[PDB]
C-alpha cells in the first residue's frame, strides 16, 4: 500500500516560518470533519471498460483516509447522475466543519469534459469542466468558502498529448477562488494515480499540493509508456496548501 510520511513537529515550524504564514490553515483533528469524493466509470456502454479501476479506487481511497478524509466512492454514473452527486457533496454539512476537500474524477475524457458511463459519438454524456468548479465555487458551495478544493480529473482521452521524435451590510466574495486542478489524458492500476499516490506519500509531510503535482510531472519528463505530462490547471489558491499529515 504505501506510507503516508508524517510532518514532525519540527518540520511544520520551518514550513510555518518560512512561507511567513501564507498557508490555509486547518482546523482541529479532533473535531473537523473532512470529506473527499472518488467518481470511477469503469463500466461503460460504448467504450472500452478500464480494468485497472478498482485498484485506483483502493489507493486513493487509503490514501485519502490516511490524510484524514471520509471518503465516499461513487461508481459507473451518468453526467447527470454526476452533477446530482457533486451538487449532493456541495450541501454536505461536514464542509462546514472542514477545512478542506478532494474530489477525484476516473473516467473516460473528451477535451472539453469527462465521460459519463453512456457516452457515444451518436449520443454524449459528458460532464464538463467547468460544472465541477461552478458546483462548488463560493454561491453553490458557500461552506468550503476561503477553503483549498483539490480536483484530481483522470480523464482517458485517445488524443492525449503525445511525444515528438528528435535524433540524439452586505459584502462582495470572489465566485471561484481557492481551486487547484491536476489533469492526466493519458489512456491505458493506473499510471498516473500509482506515481500521484507515490508522490503524495513521500511527499505531503514537507511540500504544498502544487509542488507535489510538479514533482509528479518532475518524475514523467522522460517518455517510456503513453506519454504522461499531467498539468496544473485552473489554479485559484490564494495561499500554499499543506496537508500536515499527522495533524
Amino acid at each position: 500500500e504505501g506510507n503516508v510520511k508524517l510532518c514532525s513537529l519540527e518540520e511544520a515550524q520551518r514550513i510555518w516560518k518560512q512561507k511567513s504564514a501564507e498557508i490555509y490553515p486547518i482546523m482541529d483533528k479532533s473535531s473537523r470533519t473532512r470529506l473527499a469524493l472518488i467518481i470511477c466509470n469503469e463500466e461503460f456502454d460504448s467504450i472500452p471498460r478500464r480494468t485497472g479501476a478498482e485498484v485506483d479506487i483502493t489507493g486513493m481511497t487509503m490514501l485519502l483516509q490516511n490524510l484524514g478524509y471520509s471518503v465516499d466512492v461513487k461508481k459507473n454514473l451518468t453526467a447527470s447522475d454526476m452533477t446530482t452527486e457533486l451538487e449532493a457533496f456541495a450541501h454536505r454539512p461536514e464542509h462546514k466543519t472542514s477545512d478542506s476537500t478532494f474530489l477525484v474524477f476516473m473516467s473516460h475524457g473528451i477535451r472539453e469534459g469527462i465521460c459519463g458511463k453512456k457516452h457515444s459519438e451518436q449520443v454524449p454524456d459528458i460532464l464538463q469542466l467547468n460544472a465541477i468548479f461552478n458546483m462548488l465555487n463560493t454561491k453553490n458551495c458557500p461552506s468550503l468558502k476561503d477553503k483549498p478544493k483539490v480536483i484530481i480529473i483522470q480523464a482517458c482521452r485517445g488524443d492525449s498529448p503525445g511525444v515528438v521524435w528528435f535524433k540524439d451590510a452586505i459584502k462582495k466574495a470572489h465566485i471561484e477562488k481557492d481551486f487547484i486542478a491536476f489533469c492526466s489524458s493519458t489512456p491505458d492500476g493506473s499510471v498516473f494515480i500509482g506515481r500521484l499516490i507515490e508522490h503524495m506519500q513521500e511527499y505531503a509531510c514537507s511540500c504544498d499540493v502544487e509542488e507535489i503535482f510538479r514533482k509528479v510531472r518532475f518524475s514523467f519528463e522522460q517518455p517510456d509508456g503513453r506519454a504522461q505530462m499531467p498539468a496544473t490547471e485552473r489554479v485559484t489558491l490564494t495561499r500554499c496548501f499543506y496537508l500536515f499529515p499527522g495533524h
